[PDB]
């Protein structure tokens, strides 16, 4: 099949680094520089063979057409109320960016409030974060260009939707928190740095600061409120307590679910916000997470993992703050993860649990923690919620594998709490009842039972004959829960595919013990789990190695690239999106230093020994057996991915093409596509989202020779 030749790519054989006595060659180190003519020529040469490979088979156009048609349905988010007005996001179906609407009442005529689509032709300027003032009369919103994590914060007066002059630059990984006096807003910014700050640079992000911006002034007048010059990795995010009296500062270092918690009683400020605040260091270590729910006077309710891997609710009274004095308000469940908690209608708590990777939602009494009400749900996920302390109603959104889902509304002023369907839209073309979702638990190599969701047409024979698409992540305490995907359902209905999602270790599905079972020394458990999932699918007759595709993104990109090196015989096709591929150097770039809490760092001899064993970049190797080759591989990245710098994929693909691509037994393609005006994925315009899934499933169809099923 292979009609093209791989590009010439220079190998710098002098690029040799010593890691604790282990010599490491890095002959594509030069691809780390995004601005060189050499790297630009590399990207161009690579896209030049990938694109015509992707678009040769009629199948791309059929998939694209079907994706365009089926994805074109109305998409609503959760209403939420702010001051006198209700807001929601809505996309008519195929707008690049969803639009923010406003109404003066739940029944009232809605109008456009913020439409990002007018800010660019190609929809590559996207909303990233926002915060209303406490009275709902002012509005701050972050804009990101071309997919970058970099943000510019702008402001509007809600009444009349008037643009204000205030502009905040150098915002990244930022809180947005207005003081209740409506005077201004906390946010984070990074000091100036040499070179570019647009998403194409690789420079490490250090010394994040906390500022306060007084509305109606220039950024240069902003007050510095917290900084950690002795700890360049610390990140301090601010929020105001529900009563406006306290600034709560959550300090993070890395990606672990832990934080310091300092507070500032604003009323104790000598003269308002004029400099570094009088922080009281309530929790001054990184031993646990303390996520503010609400407070009453000095009694502060937090969701925590302190002594509770599945999370619980505690009350810490600032006037009596020793741990031995804390009250357990809602104790830890023996198995179920308490995902998030909100306070609504003064004295209700809304708790969301994860029970075997499905959400439940319950109402509890603030005073006692006692359960008052269960909101019934089908099997799936809660993905949107609104209802704050002063609100007297909630909205929440249910989604699953087979339906776009339902937005519920509940008037909490009623004696009987009847949640009612607020929005529900059907996707005609996909009849949910032709398909089934099953959950099974398969043993991993050490015997640990791993959950897996399988979605497939009803009535199929388990004869190994179906193409399968297996998804995984396995990291960072992230739970992979049911979500609605038109793109994956087209693979099912129109490509005859079986979809599967493996809840491997590293995620949050079973609390912190599940997270710890897939990080640091034990990162190999993630790859073992995911390999064992593929083997389950094969052994039970859902698919066969030659028809199996694996997919994951970012940390999941690492997952699938590692599995390709480790078990090339198990997979027919591998699509790795925005993957971390150089595990020896990831910490050097942008925000990579934050991931060491899951991965370790190559500066440590112990950690190096874990990393070198699975680093995708450092484990590309011809399979020993003559009858075994590497799967077809597609790496997807983009030139403004400042989350996972695209050098990871560039170096990885250069290595694959040289070590494996040049062998005579390698007939499967090893390709990269680097998109432009795009980044990690957040805020990607519909047009690109459609191009992307069309590329992926066309790659799959062509490598596995799957006919379209009309
Ligand atoms: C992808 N999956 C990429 C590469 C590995 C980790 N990662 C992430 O995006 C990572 C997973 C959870 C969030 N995250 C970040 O890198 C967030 C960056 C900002 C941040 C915020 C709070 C604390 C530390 C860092």
């Amino acid at each position: 099949m292979l009609s093209f030749q791989y590009p010439d790519v220079y190998r710098d054989e002098t690029a040799i680094q010593d890691y604790h006595g282990h010599k490491v060659c890095d002959p594509y180190a030069w691809l780390e520089d995004p601005d060189s003519e050499q790297t630009k020529a590399f990207v161009e040469a690579q896209n030049k063979i990938t694109v015509p490979f992707l678009e040769q088979c009629p199948i791309r156009g059929l998939y694209k057409e079907r994706m365009t048609e089926l994805y074109d349905y109305p998409k609503y988010s959760c209403h939420f109320k702010k001051g006198k007005r209700y807001f929601y996001f809505y996309n008519t179906g195929l707008q690049n960016q969803r639009v923010l609407y406003v109404q003066d009442s739940l029944e009232g005529e809605a109008r456009v409030f913020l439409d990002p689509n007018i800010l660019s032709d190609d929809g590559t300027v996207a909303l990233r974060g926002y915060a209303f003032s406490e009275d709902g009369e002012y509005f701050a919103y972050g804009l990101s260009a071309s997919g970058s994590d970099w943000v510019t914060i702008k402001f509007m007066k809600v009444d009349g939707a008037k643009e204000l002059p205030d502009v905040l630059e150098r915002v990244k990984f930022s809180c947005m928190a207005w003081t209740h006096d409506g005077k201004g807003m906390f946010y984070n910014a990074y000091p100036q740095q040499d070179g570019k700050s647009d998403g194409t640079e690789t420079s490490t992000n250090l010394h994040q600061k906390l500022y306060y911006h007084v509305l109606g002034t220039d950024q240069s007048e902003d007050i510095l409120c917290a900084e950690f010059p002795d700890e360049p990795k610390w990140m301090g995010g601010a929020e105001l307590s529900d009563d406006g009296r306290y600034v709560l500062l959550s300090i993070r270092e890395g990606c672990d679910p832990v934080n310091r918690l300092w507070y500032c009683d604003l009323q104790q400020e000598s003269n308002g916000i004029t400099g570094i605040l009088k922080w009281v260091k309530l929790i001054d270590n990184f031993e646990g997470e303390y996520d503010y729910v609400t407070n009453e006077g000095t009694v502060f309710t937090f969701k925590t993992n302190r002594h509770s891997p599945n999370y619980r609710l505690i009350n810490i009274d600032f006037t009596d703050p020793e741990e031995s004095k804390w009250k357990v308000l809602v104790p830890e469940h023996e198995k179920d993860v308490l995902e998030w908690v909100a306070c609504v209608r003064s004295n209700f708590l809304v708790l969301c649990y994860l029970h075997d990777v499905k959400n439940t939602l319950q109402l509890h009494d603030l005073a006692t923690g006692a359960l008052l009400k269960i909101f019934p749900l089908e099997v799936g996920s809660v993905v949107g919620y609104s209802g704050q302390k002063k609100d007297t109603e909630i909205f929440y959104q249910f989604t699953s594998f087979l339906s776009p889902g339902i937005i519920y509304h509940c008037d909490l002023t009623k004696e009987e709490l009847e949640p009612r369907v607020f929005r529900e839209v059907t996707v005609k073309g996909i009849d949910a009842s032709d398909y089934q979702t099953v959950q099974i638990f398969y043993p991993s190599k050490d015997g640990t039972k791993i959950p897996m969701f399988i979605v497939h047409k009803k009535g199929i024979k388990l004869d190994g004959s179906h193409p399968a698409f297996l998804y995984g992540y396995g990291g960072f305490n992230i739970s992979i829960t049911p979500n609605y995907s038109v793109s994956r359902l087209i693979f099912v209905r129109h490509m005859g595919g079986v979809l599967a999602v493996a809840n491997i270790r590293g995620g949050g599905e079973y609390g912190e013990t599940w997270h710890k079972g897939g990080i640091l020394a034990n990162k190999q458990n993630c790859f073992d789990d995911f390999q064992c999932a593929a083997e389950y699918l094969i052994k039970e007759g859902y698919t066969s190695p030659k028809r199996l595709t694996i997919n994951g993104g970012s940390n999941g990109g690492l997952l699938v690239a590692t599995c390709a090196n480790q078990r090339p015989d198990l997979f027919g096709c591998v699509i790795a999106q925005v993957g971390v591929m150089d595990m020896l150097k990831f910490h050097k770039y942008t925000i990579g230093h934050a991931w060491t809490t899951d991965y370790g760092c190559s500066d440590s001899k112990q950690h190096f020994e874990w990393l070198i064993k699975y680093s995708p970049l450092h484990n590309v190797k011809l399979p020993e057996a003559d009858d075994i080759q590497y799967p077809s591989m597609l790496l997807l990245t983009a030139d403004h991915d400042d989350r996972v710098v695209p050098l990871h994929s560039l170096k990885f693909i250069a290595t694959l093409q040289y070590i494996v691509g040049r062998s005579r037994k390698q007939n499967n393609p090893l390709l990269i596509h680097v998109d432009t005006k795009a980044g990690h994925g957040a805020g990607k315009p519909t047009a690109k989202v459609i191009e992307e899934v069309s590329d992926m499933f066309a790659f799959i169809a062509r490598c596995l020779n799957i006919d379209w099923i009309p």
